[PDB]
């Protein structure tokens, strides 16, 4: 990829700065202009991309830098001298492997690149292996433990012992009442082919990697120590040394995960205080060795969460310099922009988005730019990018590069890493190619196949022909401000999928609601999943898959507490908030990218809020759309009484018609024969728009479908879906 | 009605103890009691038949006949209290949430000397809030009645006489005034010496949850409940406005969830007992998400949930008891009951002695699933099931008609609620001999107890001698229970377990024995229980899952006992680690045929399809017409499949009504291991090896041991367990 960056922060209001940071592997300098966002969908069957240039607003010229993303995650433990006496070394740890087939993982390590001094234990399909520096003339002393090692916890060790001219390393399973308990061990002569170091040996003792940056681990470390003597001797054949076998002199440090499970630090218990910090946002709050089903929380029970899972593609905080920044002056209004990025006929777009002076609006109408449901899905390698749809990409002229291409930008929140646990953590301090105008996600047969921000661009580009001025906030911006930053609205509106959401943010839309303002529920499946997120770590978003639903992996028993913010996690169903009860609809059926039409039911045309169907002949409509060619499509949501709908609720039109593809949401489900509400599965399998009033003096209009806002542009933006949203808007400002 | 019918404190006792049984006849001549062992329970005419061997003269008696209640419906009681009053008046109230108002009159709290007409109780209904004051030898009560329309919200009531003021007055407010339109009424009416100070004989018990002059049982969560004898843009009186000095008591639910005891904070120690085993552990108001365990957050729990159809321990007096004799074999008995051509069974087991066993195998009777399921109401015993039962003389009660007997944990409560609880305590009409469950087309219709009488049936017939066990002697004797018996057998269904009874099967395959899985869907959903309360179990459906109702968010936790419940898959133990497959489908009652993969004859354990002709077997049987139907297991490597795992068979031809378990599931269209989920209608019979020196044989069917009696007993499945169980018999 020619040119690419991000931003700090993704929002800024008036006199806020945004800084961007752009890797650009060309040796001549890239230019950057603003622009605003008014089309980001590509298909030449629609409004195509559209932009304002602003190059007088904010224009520039900047040197080139190639920066680097290295994903996998590891501990540095630095400013530390060479371990190790004239007694001998001994280092180890409690270790869970999930991918050895992946090849050499180093547990521990610490090495002098220069002065080639130095120790690294490390694992693998052949065992348990040490190599030790041998000087800058001779080549590394490598001592193995053969071993079939599987994914359970085993004890790994290696120890140098110059009195009796030993090197031992070994493995030990820790649960000794399986059928066959592996315990290996090697015993080489020293032959003062080792040495006490010295002082200018030193260098940093790495946890989960090797710096000579490779070999990164795979599975958990639990309990990792180094020792400069032997353990004191106390009263089975032999047995790994732990650091309890040690006294307090002989330690050289000893890291109890368990500790500061919500930061980044790993903490050393022996009075030295070495400790170490994370890199990449490894996966704290899991299960370690001690956990016995008695504990689910870590918050009330550390010592049952006493390991760190790390991951060879964890992704987190690039670490790029800024190339420039941008300070939101007074005077531009509030709406979705960008820098274009341009050099030898390379382009990339760093969006970001202009907020309004908090309590003094600049429009009447305010868009709730689903930033963390944007953020979650960032970077979703799909596997679908094939010849088609790359050939597509370039007839169209959309965004060129993809996730499937390059796995240097990491993975998504819907993907598994390389040993197959899911992907809890995404990072905006990345490039998102995902978030890119021009954007294609889907190879789509009946419209764009475009998603999230893209799509989003639908909705925002109607509002535009339309005459509707609009205020835009994201989700970040409402877990800052509030419902306080939603109430000098007369509507707000929400994207086509706010699936992702704090406590935070439904807390801001529900005050909202109570204070008695109009909610535009424009999409489907929204209000589903938990994120967790913290000040602490700043730019990562959380998500644990627990209990149930329609989920792309399964979080492990006792793991469904975040690390970032100690919360329950998963669905909103589960932390007891159903999407009925802000939105009066919820994900009931979810199948392909494929859209169908809605029919009125004429019964409401005569109930409070049916005049919204004015205009909209019938009894079908919306049989059309730039999101798989119908307005009710890909994931819908309807009424359940029981899950939380108003007595007062309107349903104005159902949709029907859908392919035999389209199955139930799991969650929905107590048998494969029975909904919640007792009722056959199949009565699922729709989307229905509805209307009512909050009972606070504001009102909501919920459509429950993801493709809804792809069919406002049909036909010169003139057509049944689009006169129905007209109708909201024009009611929801009076 | 029932004529005669029964129950014992417990189902099986070793060598020298004793099984106490309690007997409730309607009839005005004695009964008599007579000791049979039960050899086949189903009465199917198609199949062995009805089948004892009587043992009366080992013990038989003749008794008087007393007509004993069942009255359901939960409460607390607090006894040995002074009447509630002063001269100054009389305040009382709670934070309720009620759950059923249109069930009809429900007593938050209520106090009353019925002979003296002397007393106080605070009411919700559909009407509103009313309060009933006693009123003298020769006057009807008082009635206040403050009218609100009341939803499944948390309010606070209260009632307060106030003689200064000459006032009485009747209030509920909604606890969040966030709300759109919060409820806010009451009711003020004047006083006039239409009551004063009570007196030292008007003394009786304080009631919560219910009301005696026994009736208006309370539906929904009480919390917090307070009498006061004194005064503290109305707002609601509640046990922080009050002196110390004027606190007559103030319960805190809180306060010993996992007991039946009902403490009072203030000095006056007023504590009180609960009846029939109300739901504790349940949110209570201040509950806000924060704390899901109420063992670290019990002021988040401070709630009781009371059901009107609550029923655990029915007190009734013991009639007889029998104490086991050092020569009664182990096996599964019963006491024969009978009056005026009625008849009853009570049904218990001798268990061997620990460590002496009498015979090579030993089976595990699957007591915690029989109660899990105890009089499950299932709404089918329409005109053609009462006709069948007749034809077949099949055992006469069904729980449909007869609802005295309470509910089974696949129920739902009057008010929705999940039923949690199911007692042993009360007659078992599940349990009988000759029970049918389902009209069952293609066969008998059995389950559990009598579905489990196939297997005893057949074990008898081949000449196999055994030990019975059950799933409470496991907990109570853990693994070395079994460790002396060459092969432990499991039932039909041996669904529900706690840690202590997996422990014991695990701890058994690690002593190098043998382990026969002759079921379907085992090993699934957790049960809780304590010695506290002996005779309940709790189950929670948590999460996921095939489930009949779905636990609310945070009451994951069981009451009994502080564990996570639910699924043993949420607890970290798949069905497949213990016995190499796992719950993957269900339809109807409805069996089919397994097909030999023919692979499998040269493998580990492949003598055991000896005489097997193939490639089909099995399409036959008195559970649904197949001996692989129902609910079926099969294989998951991810799930924990050993990899030297044999399938030996695998079932085929299921209908169009069978689909897959939903914790099995991603999506609709993928598995947990990214199949798709057709490849989960399946049940496979495997065979391994533990790696201790036995071996696991599974069947992952619910019907199978219904077809090892087809054609006199000789038949491919009769052929196939035979084959196991002489093979785990060296």
């Amino acid at each position: 990829i020619t040119i690419t960056g991000y931003s700090d922060v993704l929002s800024a209001g008036p006199g806020e700065t945004v800084e961007f940071k752009v890797s650009s592997k060309s040796p001549h300098p890239f230019t950057a202009e603003l622009v605003r966002v008014i089309h980001a969908d590509p298909n030449p069957a629609g409004p195509g991309m559209r932009f304002e240039p602003l190059g007088q607003v904010f224009s520039g010229t900047f040197a080139s830098f190639d920066k680097p993303l290295l994903p996998g995650s590891f501990a540095r433990v630095s400013g530390v001298p060479a371990a190790g006496s004239a007694a001998g070394l001994v280092a180890g740890a409690r270790i869970r492997p999930t991918a050895l087939a992946r090849g050499d993982q180093c547990v521990m390590s610490q090495w002098n690149t220069a002065r080639h001094a130095g120790f690294a234990l490390l694992v693998s399909e052949r065992g348990l292996e040490l190599r030790l520096g041998a000087g800058t003339g001779e080549p590394p002393v490598c001592v193995l433990c053969a071993a079939r090692l599987e994914v359970r916890w085993y004890d790994v060790w290696f120890a140098i012992d110059t009195a009796s001219n030993r090197i031992e390393v070994g493995v030990t399973e820790v649960d000794g009442s399986v059928a066959a308990p592996v315990r290996h061990r090697t015993l080489q002569m020293l032959d003062a082919r080792w040495r006490a170091p010295h002082s200018d040996d030193a260098a940093d003792l790495l946890i989960g990697a090797l710096e000579d940056r490779r070999a990164h681990f795979n599975g958990q470390i639990e309990a990792p120590f180094v020792a400069d003597a032997l353990p004191s001797p106390a009263t089975v054949e032999y047995a790994a040394p732990r650091a309890s076998d040690f006294s307090t002199d002989a330690l050289y440090a000893a890291w109890d995960f368990a500790r500061g499970i919500d930061t980044l630090k790993i903490a050393d218990t022996t009075p030295h205080a070495r400790h170490g910090t994370l890199q990449n946002l490894p996966t704290r709050a899991v299960r370690s060795s001690a956990w016995n089903g008695r504990e689910r929380c870590w918050r009330t029970a550390p010592a049952h969460y006493a390991a760190i899972h790390f991951h060879d593609d964890d992704l987190h905080d690039a670490g790029w310099s800024t190339d420039f920044a941008f300070t939101v002056p007074a005077t531009l209004k509030s709406g979705a922009y960008a820098m274009r990025l341009s050099v030898d006929g390379a382009t990339d777009y760093l969006p970001f988005y202009v907020r309004p002076e908090l309590g003094r609006p600049g429009a009447p109408l305010v868009f709730v730019a689903a930033t963390y449901t944007y953020q979650a899905y960032a970077n979703y390698a799909r596997g679908n990018f094939d010849a088609a749809l790359r050939d597509k990409v370039g007839r169209w002229g959309a965004y060129p590069h993809n996730p499937d291409d390059h796995p240097e930008v990491g993975l998504a929140t819907y993907n598994l890493h390389s040993d197959g646990s899911g992907v809890m953590f995404s990072s905006r301090l990345r490039p998102m190619l995902t978030m890119r105008p021009g954007f294609l996600t889907f190879d789509d047969s009946r419209g764009s196949g475009c998603r999230h921000y893209i799509a989003d661009s639908h909705l925002l580009d109607w509002l535009e022909h339309e005459g509707f001025s609009f205020d835009v906030v994201t989700d970040d911006d409402l877990e800052r401000f509030g419902a306080a930053l939603l109430e000098p609205y007369a509507a707000v509106l929400t994207g086509t999928h706010p699936e992702y959401h704090t406590a935070a943010t439904l807390d801001a839309l529900a005050g909202y609601k109570r204070s008695g303002g109009n909610l535009a529920y424009l999409g489907g499946n929204g209000f589903y999943w938990r994120v967790g997120r913290s000040e602490r770590v700043p730019g990562a978003l959380e998500v644990r898959r627990t209990e149930g639903g329609v989920r792309a992996w399964a979080a492990e028993a006792g793991e469904y507490f975040h690390a970032l913010d100690g919360e329950y996690g998963g669905l909103w169903r589960s932390s007891a908030r159903t999407p009925q009860q802000l939105v009066g609809v919820g994900f009931s059926s979810q199948g392909p990218f494929e859209g169908s039409h809605y029919r009125v039911l004429d019964a409401a045309r005569s109930q409070p809020g049916g005049s919204l169907l004015k205009d909209i002949a019938g009894p079908l409509f919306g049989g059309y759309g730039l999101s798989g060619g119908g307005a009710a499509g890909f994931e819908l949501d309807s009424t359940e009484a029981a899950d939380g709908t108003p007595a007062n609720v309107i349903i104005l039109a159902r949709s029907e018609s859908h392919s035999a593809a389209f199955g139930p949401a799991l969650d929905a489900l107590l048998s494969h024969t029975a909904t919640r509400a007792r009722k056959t599965p199949d009565t699922l399998i729709r989307s229905e728009i509805v209307y009512y009033e909050t009972g606070y003096g504001g009102a909501v209009f919920s459509v429950g479908s993801i493709t809804f806002c792809g069919a406002l542009s049909h036909n010169d933006y003139r057509n049944d879906v689009s006169t129905l949203l007209r109708n909201v808007l024009i009611r929801f400002s009076r």
